């Protein structure tokens, strides 16, 4: 997770399908330092649910 | 710690004085993902001890 999040150079993050893993990956992005305002997220269905 | 380590763009890291904090900051660089081979460290005295 940290090895992949090291190389991130985006202003924006598009999304997969899952939702409990979306909660967990919100948690790992919080513990990495990703969540504040350097990125924004487009949410399709099944993550909104 | 994560807010400062986000902005790091070096191949190299120079050093402060303390040593128990050097152990603790080795720990936080491990939990960030800094330690492997993207950086190298020059060690003065009182960190070597």
């Amino acid at each position: 997770i940290q090895n992949q999040l090291k190389k991130l150079q985006s202003p924006i993050i598009l999304l997969y399908c899952t939702k409990e893993e979306a909660t967990y990956i919100f948690e790992v992005a919080n513990s990495v330092g990703l969540t504040g305002y350097g990125y924004t997220w487009i949410v399709p269905s099944l993550v909104a649910g």
